[PDB]
């Protein structure tokens, strides 16, 4: 069974900018460069986010963290069960991500996708964040969370739930214009609210934004004054409906937005699926 | 399994002498009038209480929740292994009630439910209650509880307990005279000691009372108060035996009465059926 | 300087009738007789309360408690650099009350006061309530208040505040009628709210109330139903706009009112006065 | 499955002698006579100790409470299989126990048992103790614990955990003398560290004591010296090797001895079963 | 001004006894011999307790605590106001109590007493008791407290309140027989209840018994059972009605009775001066 | 199932050495000598560690605690099915380890160990180190751990965790060369990060390490001390990077090392299995 | 009255041997270089050390805080009326410092003094250490502390604390050969143990050390690895008697120590003056 989403890959056209904007802007810290590419920690991990030369500027890859062996072998099981061509990754691959152990398959609309378990921890290279941040909160609740643009929502939900196993939060119908109403599909793997949001979104990119969370609001409004120095600001801070996260959203160097938050609310046993009819409390005025 | 009471809908002959009533004496909040009906609030949802203009002057249906579509599934197979008449909600019925899917039916003496998910929710609309309250108490306790009056007591605990699933918290045997004792049981579906009761009462009305809890004694005291100064008191401040709720009674314009309270203990796992001879420790006076 | 109320005694008429009220009603502890009259406790304290067959059916006196033999001296000394007749107890009197030093004199309306030191203490007679209650409000804060009725306020004010060092609370002007508007004025001497109150109230006795303090609602919902009961109430369940206090009155065979309350908010040090217009938020419906 | 001891009764040759010793000594609350008995209380429930006249001056019968009526149901099953002669009680023993169903039966060696659910709660009497005791520790794990004396250990040890589900807490090996070493096991049904306990101890009753735990050391101070006045302390205070109980020993009008103790520990999830050598760590000097 | 009781001081004509008595009875930590005696801790301080070989089997001398320099020159010149003789101690006395400075002199009545600041603190060599002891309350409270035998009460309070600046915090009517009735003085010089007290006992030594406080309640328990074992136990458990300590007495080999306790009450600033008519709530029966 | 390590015996060809080391550098309590060696206590049980004669020098056997009769019989059928040569423990040898039952064999490479219930408690014996010590934790999380060295890890991790069911926490790949490097597996049976770790190290002796842990930093900064002054030290303080506990080792009198830490983190229910490539975060210098 | 220990400046030969170590081994935030020298930061201030290059390689002056204004202004007239030399600081050192106004003098041995009130924050530029270090601890408490060496201790104790108003913590006689015992005295103006501390050491520079107090133990971990990586550690982790400062000394480029810790107790008002005779409880081996 997933435990939460564990590492990212970006193939990108430009990887200086990439490293400047995630070092300098958002804190995190650089960790070298492997055959993995360009590493980045925001925590104990020996990294999270990977930075590859590549053309598609987009996310290249997901890793999702199984406890162990046994949840390894479990997935790799259900993905054979449902037809899925899943690969057993080979040695070279294992060592390229740090991993003991895992398996590569695709989603239906081809994001190439992985389940490890192992992972490499580094306490004895304390985290050192590259500008001023209390701290990004991940533990339990993994990496964060990112919004998955397909042609298909009925065919994306049945996938990541039924063969992943991921779990319904809530439904967001985003009105995107007289004509259009767009349902937003909120799914958790664990306590953070949702890991993986689905969307029929008409975007030029497979994602719509992934989310990093840090431990106070100060680490927000320092960030968002940084970026908004350069003038990459898409959205205003405000607090959504569903997560309760207060944010802002910025452009990449790859166009893929990412939106630095905090206090988001957590998904407990007692949790029911609701539906809303507008993604923001207050703020996130598109900028 | 039924996770909790969600919403109640009211059918009466004056919808402004229950919109004032709702609004200035017990302080919801008016959220609108639709084809539901005139909307009320207590919290987040999009509503909680329907008054709509009926005849009948009494509870027009009761919706309780469930936690997802594999929950509304899991209801409508056990309705129908019980030989109960159920029918899927329509779209058009979904939308009115502003949920993602429900099931309808009735209890054995005609009294109109429904099991849904996925209501909605309207934190962009932060609730602003109609009178000075601090606050509702909803949660997982869901919308508060309501005593049904039947003729057949067993025939009622049989349908509530083994085809929806309610547990009974215990029981309290009311002397209605001399001659005459009759059970009230009580039953819960969460913490809340008890969303639903069950009496054999002479009532020219389908529940005795619906009851709402606020958070502090002080948002009793002050209701009490601008209940009083109609003359619409029909029992003083008392401490119930069994849920040790803090409360007064009051009669809504249809007659059927609302009951305020604070600070009702729970239901835990170790809760134990047990019977009691008195309904209240102390007030409660029937005026 | 004053620390507390410390003991009241009262005159009345039926001292069976009182002691019944007493121990059966508000459930305060029967300590014996003496040469001091029956005996009452709340706390760890040999007497606080005293019942004397009299012919004025009122308060016959009242003890105010100074800390140490240095205190007495002062208050002493105070009282007769104002040119108050003050007597040093004997050591009869002393005995009586089972005090270790203490000066008597009179307010300026006749009301016997006496200033003491060094009470006695009976923790090896645990304190068992006459009645059901959970337990008295007393320690630091004393026996708790009552309301002195005098013919001119601003003599009052200037003997209690100048001569025996009460300071000011706040003050309700009470409209007594169209044409009347009488002002009370509640004074502390320690962290409770108001250990005397002030007003020119046209009643046949020296106090309108005293009031004792106790640990739960309960206790004062169990109470005011036991002295239902019997018709003695005088003023239902309400909260004060001043002390905050919950609380009732009710009648005591003398014709004084008392007051049973609980959760009474306490003076700190950032306390400012303020005035009323009324007594009460809610409740304390006259009957 | 037993959720606890919920009631007791004496049949003893002095009524009198027991309202005296339970109230006064012990401080329990006098709560009727009924043709079940003197009833004594300890807490909301009715009753919890009912005397009888009788000519044993023991222990008469024992009541084990379930949850509720599935609960009675698999108990009377589980019997039944067991080969145990299980008589269903009638309304008549239902009522005189104010119960709400139960069923009869009896251990190897004669003590009759009963199994119940549904017992009367009493929250509109406050209970009041009759003598100074700031309260008694029941709830979830009842009334306390006795122990019960036998000519064959392995055989009550059989039936009371493998028909009656009791868990085993721990042994231990009382030295009576040189040539004679007698284990007694303590069982549990919930967090109290016994509820039971089996020992093949030669007295001439039933059981060698039952237990009463309170709130405070102080409750059990003041206690003992109202015991010791009377000469009917049996062991001294002390704490024990097991269950950390603080308590002291006494003799009932029967012989038969009650301890009186504070401060046990419970057993929990993470609870192994070990042994020891000694009943006491200090203390509990045989007098 | 002195902050607490330092040191104490033991001539007696058993030093081995004491040593026995100090370490595996009472706990305490062996210190070492030096020209000082055999020195003895409790906690972080080189020494609390030395015993010398002497023929009064009694209290030595007692060293009182200030805080620095300046207290001292306080209370030197405070002694000398008032006629006593004060000798300032000379290095070498210092050096053999190890502390910085100290002037000696006597109370009226010839017991030797020593004012010192800078004592000698060994938190390199931490405390190991001599028997099995959680820990001795010390700080802020100092060592603990002795009662000072007197010929006569009025001259003794004078010399400790008006000279030594010692507060008084209650009276005990210490009832000695019909014909006889003595009050003992209990003062305190911080938030221990009491560090001296002050009776006319007709007894052959200075001081009637000195106190240690423990931390727990099992390591008075533990310790009744040692010394009992002995047949030294004077006074069984108890709790006073003062200072609330609970303990029990024994016999030291000079004769002089030591209290071992748990859980006395502190003395705020909102204390008042009580007196009381019994010194025990209960236990403390005389062996 | 097992709960924890309950006790190991050591076969050494010094005894005096070790008694010495134990209580005297280490801490640990004498608790005298037995068929079963040289005892030494570090809590409420009888014994933890037996020091017998021996030519070996090294851990002799350990004891593996389950919670009853019915986990021993699991545990024994579970090795029986494995095809494990198990012995029943006879009853001299259940009495020569205090233990109620318990059952024997080996390990693949000949380690004896012994899985048992019921072991004796001496809580009337007070724990008293026989050096300054706090504290060790124990309770739920048992002794503390040692490192198995074996010349096949696969084939020890198939018997430790498919036989005897360990769980693993984490790996190290201990670096031991440029040619060489070893993994080490931890694995947990409780909280305690590890209870047992394997690892195919070159040593001469079966275990690396064992380790105990304490309750404070000055536990161990004072221990550290104690043992440096005969030259024992292996390695300086550091932080483990898996367990994060904060240690020092040093060499036992057989050569075996010991590791006597504090702060160790525990496993949850959320933990999943990650790789370390170095065994500190720091400190762990090696001496 | 002087609050704490605001700056400290350095004059050193190598200057970008200091900028690294400081950055680099102790984790200080640099911050920019001005007339005032290479600025380091450990908080909100704009800088707590300076570094100019200079002959002497020692702390060039301190910096002393005082609250406000009027705070400064009694500092200069109590200068002055010891006969101190004062200057007042000129609008070009004010401007230099960052503060609001100083006077400047120097102590009876030549060290230069400042006194000052209004520092710079610079909130808006958030501290980010040069090192992975959790925090530093200051606010109140100032910036940490130095011991003064001195030719003659008495004469520098009468003008820290009679002029500078320091108060005594304790002292510690520091036995540096037999023939040879230096006391050193710490002093406090606020919270922190010490701010300031002086002995008559025979060391070439003006003080023999300065520290900084740090959040957590494994920023001392983690530091003393860095430090000990160049081969400049000067005594081991260990914790001191006084103080009880959980740390390490290392050198610094000019020689001087820095003593780099965590966990240090503060002083309240019981605390009293003691004395030790060792400056440690545990490590702080000289290397
Ligand atoms: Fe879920
Ligand atoms: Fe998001
Ligand atoms: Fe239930
Ligand atoms: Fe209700
Ligand atoms: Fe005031
Ligand atoms: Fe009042
Ligand atoms: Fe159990
Ligand atoms: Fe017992
Ligand atoms: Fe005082
Ligand atoms: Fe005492
Ligand atoms: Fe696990
Ligand atoms: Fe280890
Ligand atoms: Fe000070
Ligand atoms: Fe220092």
């Amino acid at each position: 069974s997933i435990r939460s989403l564990g590492y990212m890959g970006f193939a990108v056209s430009d990887v200086a900018a990439w490293r400047s904007f995630l070092t300098q802007k958002l804190g995190l810290m650089e960790a070298g460069t492997t055959d993995n590419g360009d590493l980045f920690r925001i925590d104990s991990r020996a990294w999270r986010i990977a930075v590859q030369q590549g053309e598609v500027d987009d996310l290249a890859f997901a890793g999702y963290e199984v406890a162990d062996a046994a949840g390894l072998a479990q997935m790799a099981d259900k993905l054979k069960q449902a037809g899925i061509a899943v690969t057993t990754g080979d040695a070279s691959l294992a060592r390229r991500r740090g991993v003991t152990g895992l398996i590569t398959f695709a989603d239906p609309f081809g994001l190439p996708l992985e389940i490890y378990y192992g992972a490499s921890e580094v306490f004895e290279k304390p985290f050192l964040p590259g500008a001023a941040v209390s701290g990004f909160l991940t533990g339990e609740q993994g990496l964060g969370h990112f919004v998955r643009c397909v042609p298909d929502s009925d065919k994306a939900l049945a996938f990541y739930t039924d063969v992943l196993g991921f779990q319904l939060s809530d439904v967001i119908d985003m009105k995107m214009g007289p004509d259009v109403t767009v349902p937003a599909y909120f799914l958790h793997c664990n306590e953070r609210h949702h890991t993986l949001a689905i969307a029929a979104f008409p975007l030029p990119k497979r994602i719509h934004h992934f989310m990093l969370e840090v431990a106070s609001l100060d680490d927000v409004g320092f960030a968002f004054d940084r970026v908004d120095a350069d003038g990459l600001i898409t959205s205003t801070l405000g607090r959504h409906t569903n997560d309760h996260m207060v944010s802002f959203y910025a452009s990449t160097p790859s166009g893929v937005e990412v939106e630095y938050g905090w206090s988001a609310r957590t998904v407990d046993r007692s949790w029911v699926v609701v539906r809303h009819d507008s993604p923001s409390m207050w703020g996130h005025k598109s900028v």
